[PDB]
């Protein structure tokens, strides 16, 4: 695609969605995934309950409550079965096909946030971004980080991507 590395509150994000770390069971729990259920409202978190549960790896769509988005997309990194590089590799590819599907223009993932959870920050970030890298370039991509540090740390992978792919 085409991403763009920035330091903020994704539940400010105007656009058309945003992308959260969850588990497969939609749960939506800790962190910034709760300012979501916080800001959003009820609504996020039942249309899970009806949605029911998934697959690690996968991802799941629904409202955004409030929230300045149009819809809220659930990329599972763990639950099930334990978390890693190539179950989030998988997650944030499905992701992206949730949106391609929803035909969507501009959409922003939450920041190595619970997408690490143990696992190795600068690995968790690159494997991600090339991800985002492949998908469609319909495709705006914002990441949004809480930290301004960590924007720059994005940056300099996302500057590191470029440079080893002419
Ligand atoms: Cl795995
Ligand atoms: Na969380
Ligand atoms: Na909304």
């Amino acid at each position: 695609a085409r991403i763009r590395e920035v330091q903020g509150d994704i539940t400010e994000f105007q656009g058309d969605a945003i992308v959260n770390a969850a588990n497969n069971y939609l749960k939506l729990g800790a962190g910034v995934a709760g300012a979501i259920l916080r800001k959003g409202g009820p609504s996020i978190q039942e249309e899970c309950d009806r949605i029911g549960k998934i697959r690690v790896g996968e991802a799941a769509v629904t409202g955004a409550g409030n929230l300045p988005v149009r819809y809220v997309i659930h990329a599972a990194v763990l639950g099930d079965e334990p978390a890693s590089l190539e179950t989030v590799r998988k997650a944030t590819k499905s992701a992206l096909e949730k949106a391609v599907e929803l035909g969507l223009k501009t959409v922003a993932f939450t920041a190595l946030g619970a997408w690490v959870g143990g696992l190795p920050a600068e690995a968790v970030l690159r494997v991600m971004l090339e991800e985002i890298k492949k998908a469609p370039d319909t495709l705006e991509v914002t990441g949004v980080h809480g930290t301004e540090k960590s924007a720059e740390a994005a940056r300099r992978a996302l500057l590191e991507h470029h440079h080893h792919h002419h």
